[PDB]
């Protein structure tokens, strides 16, 4: 169904090897989070913007609405 940016993994799996807690940028379209993002702020490309969502062990599963479920107000 949904796709998980493989370009974020190429950088997040590297952060899971040493323990780096940085952010991974993405530029696909329907980019979704993964289990390897439980300690990274990956700016998933929602189609037009890279939302650096710091995923924990219970935020992944969507794409960015689980880390940014807030409106302008």
């Amino acid at each position: 169904g949904v796709f998980v940016d493989d370009h974020l993994l190429e950088k997040v799996l590297e952060l899971n090897a040493k323990g780096e807690k940085r952010l991974i940028k993405t530029w696909s379209r329907r980019s979704t989070i993964v289990p390897e993002m439980v300690g990274h702020t990956i700016a998933v490309y929602n189609g037009k913007q890279h939302v650096p969502v710091y995923i924990t062990e219970n935020m992944v599963g969507h794409k960015l609405g689980e880390f940014a479920p807030t409106r302008t107000y």
